[PDB]
Parts: structure tokens; C-alpha cells; sequence
């Protein structure tokens, strides 16, 4: 994959524009799914102009006279097999471009070579056709793509009504024409040999490949689109898509006359992400907006409220915002409406985009940058873009714009201030009337009923609302969810329990609202829905909050301010009723909320207040999305904001579904409530009741943003109504008619059955006397209501029989286990076959069986020492499998003990902060494990409390002892699926004999996925259910986030197959498996491999009494504490126990089925059958979607031959090759080489070979030495241990010196460059991340996440993009540069020294976890002078020599920058 | 139809330039509900008053015409196997090489035509020439034709009396000279024939024919 672009600055055509555009397509394939085929790929497309020479003489040799003019040209994919339609699209184009009464000298077909495809594609390949048109009506180059693209609408739209398939037109412009197609870009020249002609000529390029999720190829989903090209994805679609559905409800301009209608939807069925952006870009710029402005309408920067922003721009961002949401999602993109070519980042700075400048005046945009030879000698500059920037250029007049400047330009064009001061902020209003004081008018009496009416409890004020108020920030837990999942309890659950919010996984990265909060937002308007077609002040004109959170106080502040504007709807109904109370209930809020907004109203409110005795309520999040949608549906959402008050609310959760189906504003008002009858009892103490709700408010605003961040969403605005859960439980129809879209996989209940409970729920508090709620057991097993999988007896029973070893107890533990009600999925399936039943002896043997099962990663710190060296004794006794956990794993293990016991774990993790990642630790193992997610906090990342950071842990993890450590959300190295797949690959370069798994956690959607990383060379691939078990993590991830493995599982498996990947991968899955069945239940839905965690703990001993995130562990299971650790009874021996009775038992249960092993029945869900009804009223769920299978009936068979997912060398093939004498005879060595952009982790494998006989540091710096002239790709010295060394002569990508570990790396511009070492990048982004060890020097600058997570390298580089040292936890970071914004950020524990010429590193730098000062102590100063001594020795540095010359006066402009946590900790003070 | 109207009248055409079977077929599967060449009984009078038919009553005469019309569609009909009208009406069972594709797809039912052909443009200016030539000057008769055979006309043909008599020479005397300025004289018309609108380049450099 990759995007460029290429523009003459000068706006004159050239051939070399061209040309070069080529060039770049020839260097992007390293990143993509090579096939065997040797001709397969996912899609490549060039946009450039319209040669008028080539086509011009084209009229000419026909015969007809060149016109003075341009001449157009359409771009068009026929239908290839129906010729009855292509003549329907032939008229169809002809007579569109007629009625405009424009001329047709008629149509070409396209020269093309389909040799080189492959039949996937051939067999897709549309009929490609050129259609010639001349502006006989002599009007405006402006006149002749407006009129163009009417027609081209009007096309579209009809071959749409004829239901014609296949149709497709890339262009159909005078100035641009696209040639893209299903083809390996290397090839295009040889697809398209017009491209090969002299005449074609241009003043610019737009390339791009693209990867997929995929093994089919649509043609007119490759790229460049229309106007635009994009790298990344965008994860705010749906939001932003069905808000077009209304911003077109008012979207009308003059430039269109009385075309409008044709012109909408403006996004059609079928549409790619970015297929849909184009889309609207493209409305826009028709409409007049340059590009520049457009790029900012849509993909706006982050206004981070700073001075880092001129006020100019600030003015113009908060228009825009106004205006419309944001398209969110990791965004390079290369764009241009007529005249200007821009090249543009999203707001996170998500994805790659170096360029370069030249002595001949042409600008070439990349994604990685040895892209396109330029000599070095005529450079004159080497940028990047960092998150939110563009660069562009005005062809008319032929001018270059970098962002400041561009950025200038456009706050120039309107009173952006004077307009933006238009606004209302009704937030002081609110906080005002908070102040005077949150009220409360319920009785204990009261409030205790209502609340008994939602079903609520203790454990719910207790756990859970109460640390809100308290600590202003959501409950933190521990173990799995094991209670039922809602559909099938058996205890009224509210709506919000069924929807779970989604997250995101390997297509795109989510972020930290930790450290990262400061580009996140919660802004919300009211009323500023009108003309995203219109550029006039009266669109400031809109109230503004910044948050859609109200308390019971600010709310009415609010609603009075509206007034005779606002309308007020009963959501409630009577219970007199009858059987279709709710139905209609729910018709009459939709309507009138209509006559309402019809009426003229303007806000509505929506509310449950007249609950009572005689109403129920109808739930909140029904209620608000019933009305959203009919609203959209109606066109009249765009007219008013839409406020819910509601009773049943109290988490962050309800609030996040609320929001994102619909609701402006909320305001939990029967909660504020509950806050004071506490608040009263002097619960929270000192603390008044108004600050009480201060902080619940913030846990809730923070609570969101997170929630938020889980799929990378910055916003919420596009996050709102944007549907984003998914629904396990409620029915099909249901979800469809009342809420946005959202899957439901499996019907479940619908308005009866809801209605049935609400009511009976309701009987409960309004038919008698209610003084206490009940207990609760949702959040723990009491011995009341709500069940649990784990349970005491069950514990017992199962301690029983591994403790004295009996089968016979484990049977009685397991039978205890499924005799109950259904709880789960797998529960309602019976397993029935039609074979007779088999002699247990003869079936495949537990030996062969328990191998099949691991032991998940449980992390050292998570769990005690003892604890975890149990798990891996077990696993290798039995000839199985454990996984050392997100945290380290201890070297000395690296060992079998005298005993013959081996405490060294077979699979190793590499998880975001990368923890022990060591050249040494990735190769102690078989296998390496990606974890991109936990079922129990998908959205997030690990947490360790600091004071479970021994120092033995903080030694493993090089941390900083007692400090926690909680993880970035994201890898920083897998930001999209490309990078999973360089990920994999510099892994599989470092361990060559381990096979790569992906943890990933069920979801729906994550079938697709699935296949991606199929084809992304991973070997493993496991599904994690939304039920396992984390150490410590949010409750409400522990609740709401994740889907059940059944689900998640066979649509891997299905997808998979349905791509012919399935049989390349493996797959494993874990999350609740405790018994014989559960396993092979999860054998038939397509599983090989099997985890089990939890119960292995509970076998070690866990008694289940959830403190495992306070160091408090009854058992020495969880806990670092000594005294604690000495209580743990675990033993080998009883671990070993648990598998061989799971396997027995497995084992007992094939022979029933007739079956004499677990291969022969993988996959096979017809021995299946789903069975249980299990309630009172008729409300039954689908699980066919589940069992079916995709090619039923005999299958072929692939071979597949034992080893791993197999990867192409590199340099470091030779490099090896070359250095015999290292290895033979321990010479010590200097080998040069060139380096292309397209060749990746060089040195790692070297780096593998060298740990391995001389360890990470057994040679001595320097050893091996390999000068490279060029440029690194991706991943250069990726893992490379002390002994070798680096020089790149020339330039770097992303990732150099990811997990450095003790090598040394080095990078200077060519000896004869001209450029300013340190005015230009020189190597990309996420440098050094997690690295533990080693020297990096950079004579230039750094770009985005530089030293991100560093726990010990050493570093030296002239500059460096934002987001710098950012969650880094060791190691010395100096930075003769300026530095971008939130530098430092968690920077708990290394140190960075700054050369700061302007003093202004205190706007950049984010101060929470760090401190600068000048040097003082002189140590400190001297330690800073070394090295940027070496650092020039090594570079051979200018600018830096001259620091050196005047140290004097220079030392003094640094800015030692320490971590707070670090002060007291230091050998030597930093102060004097 | 389009308008949901037709479902409510009758359609009726009187066409003065309405002559043999085809025009009537296509006029009948185009729409027509009824036909009438108005300008052909009165073609057939004038031929029966200068007594060309017997002193046969213009009334048989007609009766006859119409015969030949009534066969001459239910002929036309079973080329495709239809057996009756009112499923053959309006039903569009041309083709038409020639019209532009546009002007089909808009007018008529759904034909194909492979080749958008002249326009509504071309049309008007062909139909109004053929109205000057009768109006915007003086007639005596009607040319004589060459339509149905070559006369020294001006209706073209592609066998027409030079070109056969070449052709004959040069295959009785036996010199491929001879044929060779037949082929001439007949490729170097004006095209007649859609493969007349074709060149013939190539990339190669020739080749000498002893190859
Ligand atoms: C205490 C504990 C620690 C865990 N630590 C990690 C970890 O370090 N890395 C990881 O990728 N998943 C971790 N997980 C999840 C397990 O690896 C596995 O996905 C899940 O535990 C199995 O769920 P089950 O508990 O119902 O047996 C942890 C889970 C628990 C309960
Ligand atoms: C190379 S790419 O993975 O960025 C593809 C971009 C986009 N989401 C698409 O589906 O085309
Ligand atoms: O130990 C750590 O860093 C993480 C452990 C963890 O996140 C979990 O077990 O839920
Ligand atoms: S708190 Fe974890 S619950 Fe198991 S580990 Fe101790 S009993």
C-alpha cells in the first residue's frame, strides 16, 4: 500500500510528472500480499491530466479538426459480460452528455494488457471504455467539470434506477483522468500502455495501492478516487455517513441550478470508507470550495486550546467544526479540485508521509520515501507531514504553501473571529446555576422505588457510583464477566446491557485519552445543522456545551434558556395497556415529536419523569433511538437537538449508548439523587454535594472519551448517533426499524418481551413497600440472584478434585457445572451425531489431547512469581504450551533446574508498552504472540497498579519501581494493517523458528480481519471471548465491551474459509472454556487450540474473591506482597491435574458421538443443534448464523505442509552470508551495501544470529559493521543486540531501532548533500519504540512518536515530530531541536536534556509526569556534552560541532527534563 | 406509457408516406393501434382513373391493397413466430442499424441499435431537403428509382454494369491486371457499406508477397 503525489511547482506539464508517478508505483510492493499467483493484487491507479496532445491527435486521426479548447474524456467501466447492458450504459452515458448538448466524437477502447492479471480479477474485469466529448458550447474550464459532473451524477443515478450492475465511471473530466485497476501497481505501465506514450504529460500525480480484508477484487473500489487518495481508514463512517443523510436535507447551492436532487444521496451503495469521502469532497469543491478549505472542513486539525496556534487558524478550525463533523481515522491523504494538489494528515498523525523538494521545481509526496531516485545534490529540502498539517501547491500560480503559510491563506478569507464570536456558550450559564446548588427533591421513599424500578442495587451505589463521586473516576475491577450474557438472565437487565461497544483492532490503532487527551473532545451544539454548502457567518449562530453531560442543576439552567423553544415528550406508558402498551407507546413519542419540530420546536426533550404506580418507562435508549431515527427518516433531525432525561441511567456506559444513537444531551437525574441520599449520610464526608457532582460528572466525561478512544474516535460529534455497538440479544427486525445501524447477529427479544419485563420489573416497586434495594451479584457471586460461572461450590468441587486427584470429583465438579440454566451461548446447543458411540481406549490419547491446550498469558506482576513459574512448570511437563503474559519473563528461566522442572514459557507476548522485549527474549521461544486484545478491556491495554511494580518487576519491565504501568491502548507499531503485517514480518526475521499468533478478540466484523491477517503471514490466530479474566481493568470493559467467542469464532472461521485462507492459519480460542464440552463445542465451531486461564488459577488455588487489582490475594495467586505470596499453595502437579481430566473428559465425550479423535471434528457444526428455549414467554434466538457452514458436503483438501507462514529475505541474507568469519572465527568485520526503501529490518535477522552465539552483549560495540548508502525501509535495526552497528548514509523510515536492543544505529545525509542537517527529517516515526538498550545518532530530524515507550537507549537527533519520548521509561533522550506538542507525556523515568533556542519548550511540553529546569548540577551538564560529542564523532555533525564550540554560552539554552517520580530517586540531585 | 396514459386511448395514425408491408409492420409495433396510408389509395386512384387497373372498381382495387397488407404483416409476424397482433404491437421487433442509440433509447420502445446513428438534427435537415426539392420548386414526376435494380441512376449498387463487365474481362481474357482495376473501380467509392468505413494501418514494415 502506499499514497503519493507529485506536482511541478512551477503549474507546467512535464512528461518526468508522469513519469516519476510510475517510478513511485514501482516501489511500494514490499508492503503488500504478494501472491503466489505472480499476479494478483488489491488495486493501483494513477491520477493525472488529461493528455490533450495524445487525445486531440486521437480526434485528428479519425479525421475531425483538434477543437481550440479542452477536450473531455470519460473513464468508464462497462458491464464485460451482459453486451444487452453495456448498449443500456452506452445510451445512458450518450444521452446524459447530450442533453447538455455537448459533443460526442465518440468512444475508444481502452488499450490494456490482461496477461498480467490474474483470474480472481480477470473474471471481475469490467469492459474499460473511453468516451470523447468536446465543449462545442465553448463555455469555462470551471463551466465544463461543473456541467461534467452534473452529468456524470445523472448517470450514475439512472444506470442506478435501471439496476444496472457493473457500471462505473473513474473519471470523466477535461483536466484529470484516472487509470486504476485490480492490478499489481509495479504493473501498471504494462496494464495501461497509453501511460507509456511521450504525450502523456502533467503538472501533477496522485498514486495509490491498497491492501484489503479480502481475497475478491472490486474494480471501481481501487484508488485514486475522484479528487482524492487515502492511506488509513476511517473509523467515524458510519457517524459521518448517516449524518449526510441530513446535512442534505438542507444542503442546497446556486452553482447546481435546479440539479440538486440528482445530486443526492451523495453517497451511494458500495462505497469503500474513502470511496464515501471523495464523495463529499468532491460536492463540496463543485460547490467552490478550493481543496484547502475542504481538507479542513473535514479532516480538521485538533484544536488543542494553545498557543502553539496562531489565533488566525484557531478562529477558522472552530468555524469549520461548526460546520460539519469530522471523518476520523488514520488519514494520509493526497488530494486536488482543479488546481491545487494537497497533501494532508489526519488529526493524530496516524500514518506515514515523507517529501522531498528538487532543484527542478517539483514536489514528490510519499508514504515511505527511497520511493523515487533524486539525486542527493538537488535536494533542497526533506520534509513530512505531522498530524494535522498539509503542504500543497497553487498550479494557477504556480506557488508551494507549507502549512503555516498555507494555514495563513485560509484564515485570510473570511472574519473567521468576528464570525466564531457568533456563538453562544451556555456553559458558564450552566456551571452558574450549579454552583447555587444541585437540588434534590425525592424522598429516600422515593428514590429507593424508582430505583427498584430499573432493577438497581448496592453493589451498583456502593461499587460503582460511589467511586465516581469520590474519586471522580469509574470503578476498577478484576477476574472475567461470568454472569449470564442479558439475553438469557434470568434478573431484569437494562437495554444498555445488550448493546456492546465496539472497539478497534488491527485496521486501525484506538488512542490514549490518557496521555493523549488534549486532541480528544466532547464539544456538542445545538442547532447547527444548515448548509454544509453555504460559507456565511450565520453558521456560528448555535449554543455550545462541552459536554453532552448535564447535572440536574445545568440541565434546567439550559432548558429555560430555550424556552418556548424547547418540546417536552413522555416517554412512558401505562401498564393498563395491554399487550401492545410500548408499541404504540413508541409511535406516539415519534409522532409527536414531529407535529413538535413541524410545529416550529426547535429542542426536544425527551423524559421518564412521569413514571409511576399507573406508567412505566419506556427505556431511555429505545426511546431516544426510536426518535432519532424516524427523525432522520424524516428529514428533521437537521432541525432540532434532541435532550434526554433519564432515570435508569448511571454509568458511563448508558451514556455512551445514549449518546451514539441519537441524544445531544443527557442528564441522569434519578442519580444525582441517589448521589445526595448518600451524600446526606455524610458518605463522601466534608465534601459538598456540588463538587460531588463535579466529579461524577468528570468520571462520566472521562468515562466517554474513553469509551471513545476504543476505536480510535477523537470526537464526539462524528461518535454521535453513529450507532456504534454492536447488539447481542434484542431481535433483527427490532434493531433495524428503531435504532441506526447496528448488527444484531441473532434476533433476540423485541418490544413484547421487553415490554413483558419492564412491566414485571416495574410490579416489583410500585406494588409495595421498598426500604433497601437488594444486594446485587453482577458484579461478584453472593450467594443471592445473579448466578455466575464460577461459583463456590463449583470452586470447591473443582479444588476437590485436582487437590486429591480424582476424576471422579472433576466429573462431579463438571456436571454441577452444566446442569444449570443456560447462561451462555454454547448452552443452548445440544451435541447429537449419527454414528454409534465408540470404545473410549480407542480414541486419540490425553498426551495427544492436553496438547492441544495452553495456558494464556497471565503477566508476571499480574500474578505472583511463584504463581506464574507454576503455570509454565505445568505446561512443560506435559509436553504443552504457557505464555508469559504481557510483562517480561525472567532470563534466568532461560534453564531446566536440577529438578528437570523448566520455568522458561513456551509462547512469548509482545504487547503495546513493550514490556521485556529483548533481542534474547523474543528468541527464547516457539512462538511469538501479537496481542492486539483482551476480551476483558478490548478497547485498551494493561494497567499494573504501581504498587504491585516491585523492582523485580521494575527491573524485568526496565520501569521505574513502584510507578504503575498502564499500557498505551494501540501498538505503536501497528497503526493498520500493513503494519500488523511488517510487524510480523521483522518478528519472524528475529526468531526464525517461532510461528506468529495475533491475539485478537471476537467481534463481529472480526471475521474480515481475520483474513487480512491471514494473509499478512500470521501462523495463529486466536479469538478471545468478551468473558475471560484481566488483572485489573475498568468495569465497565469487564461488562460491556466484547462479544461471546461462539460468535467471533466460527465468523473467523467462516470468512476464512469462504477466502481459501482458512487452512493457513491455525486457530485457538480462550474466554470462560472450564469444562470437557465447552472444548469440544469449541472444536466443532472451527477451533484447534484451546486456553484456559482462570481455571488454571483456581486450580493453583484462586478462591475467587476478586482482589486481584489491590495486592490484597488471600492466596498468593495475584500479589507481589511477601507475606501474601507465602500463603500460595499451587503446584505443577495440580495444573497438570486440570488438563488431563479436561482432555479425559474430552475424550469421554467423542466417543459418544462416534468420533475417535478432535480433527475429525473440527469445523463440523452439524454435530450441533441448538435447542434451548429457556424462558417464560416466546423470545427465542438465532444461532444458525453460527452453525452454518460455508461449503457443506465433501470438501477438497489443500495440502498443507507442517512449518510456519514462510517470509522473503533481506539484506541481511548476504549480510550473513558475508560474514562467515564473525561466525566462524569471531573476526571482527566492516561490509558496505546500498539500501533501498523497499528492503525491511535490516540487521534484525543478523541481530537473531548474533544473540544467539554471543548473546545480546557478549560483543564488544562496533564488532560487525555495515555502512549502508540509500534509504532503511521499515523496521531498520529493528531488535539489534550490542555488536553491530549501522551507518545509514542517506535516510531512514519509520521504526528505526524498534526494541534497539544494545546495537548501535547511526544516520547522516550524504557527504554531499547539501541540506541542513538539521532543518529536515531524516528518519520516521516511532522510532526506537520499547527499545531496552544501545546508541542511536541522527544528524536530522525525527517525526511523529519519536523514543516512544524507550526503556533504555540512548539517543541523539537534531529534532523531532510531536507526541516525542511520549510513555518512555528509561534511558537518556537528547534533542538539539525544537520539539513537537505533548513532548514527555507519561514520561515516568529516563531523562531528556533539550536544546531550546526560543524558550518555548514550555508550550510543547506536557508537564503532568515531568519537570524541566535548567542544568544545574554540573554532572548533569557534563553527561549532556559526551554525548552530543559522540553523536557528532558519529555524525560527523555541523550544528552540532558548533553547540560544542560554544558550549558556554549554549549549554545555558538546554532544558534538562526529568521525570517527578524520578527526583528523589536519583544517585546525584539535579539540583543544587 | 410512460405517463400511465396510454392504457386509456387508442392510437391511430393516417401517414401520407405509408406505402408496402414493412412501413405498415413497423408504424403497428411502434404503437399503432390502427393504420392508414391516405397518400397510396390516392397514388393507386390516380393509376386506376388513367385506367391501369381494368375497369375494376377502385373500391376492389383497395379491398385488394389491403389484402396485400394484411398478408403482408401477418407475414412479417411469423418471421418470429407470432401469431397475432396484438402481442407483436408496440412490442419493437426491429433493430435499427443506423439511428443514434440516444434518440432510440428516448422515441421508441426498447430496439437496440449497435450504432447510435444520425440524430434528431440530421433527420430535420434530411426531411427538409427532400421538402424544398417538392415544394421549393417545380415537379413533373417521380424520378424513376434504382433502388430495387441499377438504372444509370443515382442510387448506387455495388454490381452495377461497369464493374461486372471489368470483372468478366479480366476472368475470361485471364489477367489479374484486369481484376486488379475492377477491385479499384470498386474500392474506390464513396462507402456504401460499413466495412467502407474501415482503414487498414498496421505496425509492421511490409513484407515482400513471395512470403
Ligand atoms: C489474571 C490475568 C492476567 C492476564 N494477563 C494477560 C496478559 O498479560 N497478556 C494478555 O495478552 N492477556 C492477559 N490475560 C488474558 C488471558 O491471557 C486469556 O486471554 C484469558 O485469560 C482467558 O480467559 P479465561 O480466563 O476465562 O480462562 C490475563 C487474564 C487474567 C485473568
Ligand atoms: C491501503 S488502505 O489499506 O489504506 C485502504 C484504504 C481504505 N480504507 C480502503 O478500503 O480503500
Ligand atoms: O501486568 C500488566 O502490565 C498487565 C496485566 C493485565 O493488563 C491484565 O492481566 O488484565
Ligand atoms: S484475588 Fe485474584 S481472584 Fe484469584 S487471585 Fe486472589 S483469589
Amino acid at each position: 500500500c502506499g499514497v503519493g503525489f507529485i506536482a511541478a511547482i512551477d503549474g507546467k506539464p512535464r512528461r518526468s510528472v508522469v513519469e516519476k508517478g510510475i517510478e513511485a508505483l514501482k516501489a511500494v510492493w514490499h508492503r503488500g500480499a504478494v501472491d503466489a499467483d505472480g499476479k494478483t493484487g488489491d488495486g493501483a491507479g494513477i491520477h493525472v491530466a488529461v493528455p490533450q496532445k495524445f487525445f486531440k491527435d486521437h480526434v485528428k486521426v479519425i479525421g475531425h479538426r483538434a477543437p481550440d479548447n479542452k477536450l473531455a474524456v470519460g473513464q468508464v467501466f462497462l458491464p464485460r459480460i451482459s453486451l444487452d447492458a453495456q448498449e443500456a450504459c452506452r445510451c445512458i452515458v450518450e444521452t446524459e452528455i447530450l442533453a447538455f448538448g455537448y459533443y460526442i466524437y465518440g468512444w475508444r477502447q481502452v488499450p490494456i494488457n490482461v496477461d498480467i492479471i490474474g483470474e480472481k480479477a480477470n473474471a471481475t474485469r469490467p469492459e474499460i471504455e473511453q468516451i470523447i466529448v468536446g465543449n462545442n458550447k465553448g463555455v469555462s474550464d470551471e463551466q465544463f467539470e461543473l456541467d461534467l459532473y452534473i452529468i456524470r451524477r445523472r448517470i450514475e443515478k439512472a444506470v442506478k434506477g435501471e439496476q444496472i450492475n457493473d457500471f462505473y465511471i473513474c473519471s470523466l473530466s477535461a483536466r484529470s483522468i484516472i487509470y486504476k485497476g485490480m492490478f499489481l501497481a509495479e504493473q501498471l505501465t504494462t496494464f495501461y500502455p497509453d501511460l507509456l506514450d511521450e504525450r502523456f504529460e502533467s503538472d501533477f500525480a496522485i498514486y495509490h495501492q491498497r491492501y484489503s480484508t479480502n481475497t475478491f477484487p472490486t474494480w471501481p473500489l481501487a484508488q485514486p478516487f475522484r479528487m482524492l487518495a487515502h492511506n488509513g481508514e476511517i473509523n467515524t463512517v458510519k457517524g459521518n455517513v448517516n449524518w449526510m443523510k441530513a446535512h442534505e436535507t438542507r444542503m442546497e447551492h446556486p452553482a447546481f441550478g435546479t440539479h440538486m436532487q440528482d445530486l443526492k444521496p451523495v453517497i451511494g451503495v458500495g462505497l469503500s470508507d474513502s470511496g464515501s469521502l471523495d464523495t463529499v469532497f468532491e460536492v463540496m469543491v463543485r460547490a467552490g470550495r478550493t481543496a484547502p478549505m475542504v481538507k479542513m472542513m473535514l479532516v480538521p486539525q485538533a484544536l488543542t486550546s494553545s498557543q502553539t496556534t496562531p489565533d488566525n487558524h484557531k478562529a477558522l478550525i472552530q468555524y469549520c467544526n461548526s460546520v460539519m463533523e469530522p471523518w476520523d481515522g488514520p488519514a494520509a491523504l493526497a488530494m486536488t479540485d482543479g488546481r491545487w494538489v494537497v497533501g494532508g494528515m489526519d488529526r493524530n498523525g496516524l500514518r506515514p508521509m515523507r517529501y522531498t523538494i528538487t532543484t527542478d521545481g517539483l514536489i514528490i509526496g510519499g508514504s515511505e520515501t527511497g520511493m523515487v531516485k533524486i539525486d542527493e545534490t538537488q535536494v533542497i529540502e526533506k520534509g513530512r507531514l505531522g498530524p494535522g498539517e498539509m503542504i500543497a501547491v497553487d498550479l494557477q500560480s504556480g506557488k508551494l504553501y507549507r502549512d503555516r503559510e498555507l494555514k495563513d491563506h485560509l484564515a485570510t478569507l473570511k472574519p473567521w473571529d468576528k464570525w466564531v464570536q457568533n456563538t453562544t456558550h451556555l456553559d458558564e450559564l450552566v456551571k452558574t446555576a450549579s454552583l447555587k446548588g444541585e437540588p434534590s427533591d425525592m424522598d429516600k421513599a422515593e428514590l429507593r422505588r424508582r430505583q427498584q424500578a430499573f432493577g438497581l442495587t448496592m453493589e451498583d451505589m456502593e461499587l460503582i457510583l460511589h467511586p465516581m463521586v469520590e474519586d471522580g473516576k469509574e470503578a476498577i475491577g478484576s477476574m472475567g464477566d461470568d454472569s449470564p450474557i442479558a439475553v438469557l438472565s434470568d434478573k431484569y437487565r437494562g437495554l444498555h446491557h445488550f448493546f456492546r461497544q465496539n472497539f478497534s483492532q488491527v485496521t486501525n490503532p484506538p488512542i490514549d485519552s490518557l496521555r493523549e487527551r488534549r486532541v480528544m473532545s466532547l464539544k456538542t451544539r445545538l442547532g447547527n445543522l444548515g448548509n454544509i454548502l453555504d460559507e456565511d457567518e450565520t453558521q456560528t449562530r448555535l449554543l455550545q456545551l462541552e459536554s453532552p453531560v448535564l447535572t440536574t442543576a445545568e440541565f434546567r439552567a439550559m432548558r429555560d434558556y430555550m424556552g418556548d423553544t424547547a418540546a417536552e415528550i413522555d416517554a412512558t406508558f401505562p401498564v393498563d395497556g395491554g399487550p401492545e402498551a410500548l408499541r404504540d407507546a413508541l409511535r406516539r413519542i415519534r409522532q409527536e415529536t414531529e407535529d413538535a419540530v413541524r410545529g416550529g420546536a426547535t429542542h426536544v426533550i425527551l423524559t421518564d419523569e412521569a413514571m409511576g404506580p399507573a406508567r412505566a418507562a419506556i427505556p431511555a435508549i429505545l426511546a431516544t433511538g426510536a426518535v432519532h431515527t424516524h427523525l432522520i427518516r424524516s428529514n428533521l433531525r437537521t432541525f432540532t437537538s434532541l435532550n434526554v432525561r433519564t432515570a435508569e441511567g448511571l454509568d458511563t456506559h448508558y451514556f455512551a449508548v445514549l449518546i451514539g444513537v441519537g441524544a445531544t444531551t443527557v442528564n441522569a437525574y434519578l442519580a444525582q439523587e441517589a448521589i445526595a441520599e448518600r451524600h446526606r449520610r455524610g458518605l463522601f464526608g466534608s465534601m459538598p454535594l456540588e463538587k460531588g457532582m463535579a466529579n461524577y460528572k468528570k468520571a462520566i466525561d472521562d468515562g466517554l472519551l474513553k469509551i471513545m478512544s476504543k476505536m480510535g474516535i477523537s470526537v464526539i460529534s462524528s461518535y454521535r448517533g453513529g450507532g456504534n455497538f454492536e447488539a447481542i440479544g434484542l431481535s433483527r427486525a427490532l434493531v433495524a426499524e428503531h435504532f441506526p445501524a447496528m448488527v444484531s447477529r441473532i434476533s433476540g427479544i423485541g418490544l413484547n418481551g421487553i415490554q413483558k419485563k419492564v412491566l414485571e420489573q416495574h410490579a416489583t416497586a410500585y406494588n409495595e413497600e421498598v426500604v433497601a434495594l437488594p444486594v446485587g451479584g453482577f458484579y461478584r457471586f453472593r450467594k443471592s440472584g445473579d448466578r455466575h460461572g464460577w461459583e463456590g461450590g463449583v470452586i470447591h468441587t473443582l479444588q476437590q478434585a485436582v487437590t486429591n486427584d480424582s476424576y471422579t470429583t472433576f466429573k462431579k465438579y463438571s456436571e454441577q457445572v452444566n446442569k444449570r440454566p443456560p447462561m451462555q451461548l454454547r448452552d443452548l446447543l445440544e451435541l447429537r451425531s449419527t454414528k454409534a458411540p465408540v470404545p473410549v481406549d480407542e480414541v486419540e490419547s490425553i498426551t495427544a489431547i492436553r496438547k492441544r491446550f495452553i495456558t494464556p498469558g497471565m503477566s508476571m506482576g499480574a500474578l505472583s512469581p511463584e504463581a506464574h513459574g507454576t503455570l509454565n512448570v505445568a505446561m512443560n511437563r506435559i509436553g504443552a504450551k504457557s505464555d508469559s503474559g504481557e510483562g517480561g519473563e525472567d532470563p534466568a528461566r532461560f534453564r531446566p533446574d536440577k529438578n528437570g522442572d523448566n520455568w522458561n514459557s513456551a509462547i512469548k507476548q509482545v504487547a503495546s508498552g513493550r514490556f521485556g522485549v529483548t533481542a534474547e527474549y523474543l528468541n527464547q521461544c516457539r512462538e511469538l504472540e501479537i496481542k492486539v486484545a483482551q476480551g476483558a478491556k478490548p478497547g485498551e491495554g494493561g494497567q499494573l497498579p504501581g504498587f504491585k511494580v516491585t523492582e523485580m518487576i521494575a527491573r524485568l519491565r526496565h520501569s521505574t519501581p513502584g510507578v504503575m504501568l498502564i499500557s498505551p491502548p494501540p501498538h505503536h507499531d501497528i497503526y493498520s494493517i500493513e503494519d500488523l503485517a511488517q510487524l510480523i514480518y521483522d518478528l519472524k526475521q528475529i526468531n526464525p523458528d517461532a510461528k506468529v499468533t495475533v491475539k485478537l478478540v471476537s467481534r463481529s466484523g472480526i471475521g474480515t480481519i481475520a483474513a487480512g491477517v491471514a494473509k499478512a503471514n500470521a501462523d495463529i490466530i486466536l479469538i478471545s471471548g468478551n468473558s475471560g479474566g484481566t488483572g485489573a481493568s475498568p468495569q465497565t470493559s469487564i461488562k460491556f465491551a466484547g462479544l461471546p467467542w461462539e460468535m467471533g469464532l466460527s465468523e473467523v472461521h467462516q470468512v476464512l474459509t469462504l477466502n481459501r485462507l482458512r487452512h493457513r492459519v491455525r486457530l485457538r480460542t480462550d474466554g470462560g472454556l472450564k469444562t470437557g464440552r465447552d472444548i469440544v463445542i469449541a472444536a466443532m465451531l472451527g477451533a484447534e487450540e484451546f486456553g484456559i486461564g482462570t481455571a488454571s488459577l483456581i486450580a493453583m488455588g484462586c478462591i475467587m474473591v476478586r482482589q486481584c487489582h489491590s495486592n490484597t490475594c488471600p492466596v498468593g495467586v495475584c500479589v507481589q506482597d511477601d507475606k501474601l505470596r507465602q500463603k500460595f499453595v499451587g503446584t505443577p502437579e495440580k495444573v497438570v491435574n486440570l488438563f488431563t481430566f479436561l482432555a479425559e473428559e474430552v475424550r469421554e465425550i467423542l466417543a459418544g458421538l462416534g468420533f475417535r479423535s478432535l480433527n475429525e471434528v473440527i469445523g463440523r457444526t452439524d454435530l450441533l443443534h441448538q435447542v434451548s428455549r429457556g424462558a417464560e414467554h416466546l423470545d427465542d434466538l438465532d444461532l444458525n448464523p453460527r452453525l452454518a457452514q460455508v461449503d457443506p458436503g465433501e470438501n477438497a483438501r489443500y495440502c498443507t505442509l507442517q512449518g510456519r507462514n514462510e517470509v522473503p529475505d533481506t539484506l541481511d541474507a548476504r549480510i550473513v552470508a558475508d560474514a562467515r568469519p564473525l561466525f566462524e572465527e569471531g573476526e571482527k568485520m566492516q561490509l558496505a551495501y546500498n539500501a533501498r526503501n523497499t528492503q525491511r529490518a535490516i540487521g534484525t535477522r543478523l541481530s537473531s544470529m548474533v544473540t544467539r552465539k554471543f548473546g545480546m552483549f557478549g560483543l564488544q560495540p562496533g564488532h560487525i559493521t555495515i555502512r549502508l548508502r540509500g534509504t532503511a525501509g521499515q523496521s531498520l535495526g529493528a531488535f539489534a543486540v550490542q555488536g553491530i552497528k549501522l551507518e545509514v548514509m542517506g535516510d531512514a523510515n519509520d521504526y528505526v531501532g524498534k526494541g534497539l536492543s544494545g546495537g548501535t544505529i547511526v544516520v547522516r545525509p550524504t557527504t554531499s548533500s547539501p541540506l541542513e542537517t538539521n532543518k529536515n527529517t531524516i528518519i520516521g516515526n516511532t522510532v526506537l519504540y520499547g527499545a531496552t538498550a544501545g546508541k542511536l545518532f541522527a544528524a536530522g530530524q525525527a517525526g511523529e512518536r519519536f523514543a516512544v515507550r524507550n526503556s533504555g537507549a540512548t539517543v541523539v537527533v537534531e529534532g523531532c515530530g510531536s507526541n516525542g519520548c511520549e510513555y518512555m521509561t528509561g534511558g537518556t533522550a537528547v534533542i538539539l531541536g525544537r520539539v513537537g506538542d505533548n513532548f514527555a507525556a507519561g514520561m515516568t523515568g529516563g531523562m531528556a536534556y533539550v536544546y531550546d533556542l526560543d524558550d518555548s519548550l514550555p508550550l510543547y511540553i506536557n508537564d503532568e509526569s515531568v519537570i524541566f529546569q535548567r542544568i544545574e548540577v554540573g554532572h548533569y551538564e557534563s553527561q549532556l556534552k559526551h554525548l552530543i560529542e559522540e553523536h557528532v564523532t558519529e555524525t560527523q555533525s555541523r550544528f552540532a560541532a558548533e553547540i560544542l564550540n560554544d558550549w558556554a554560552r549554549e549549554v545555558t539554552k538546554f532544558w534538562q527534563v526529568v521525570p517527578k517520580e524520578m527526583l528523589n530517586r536519583l544517585e546525584v540531585p539535579v539540583h543544587l
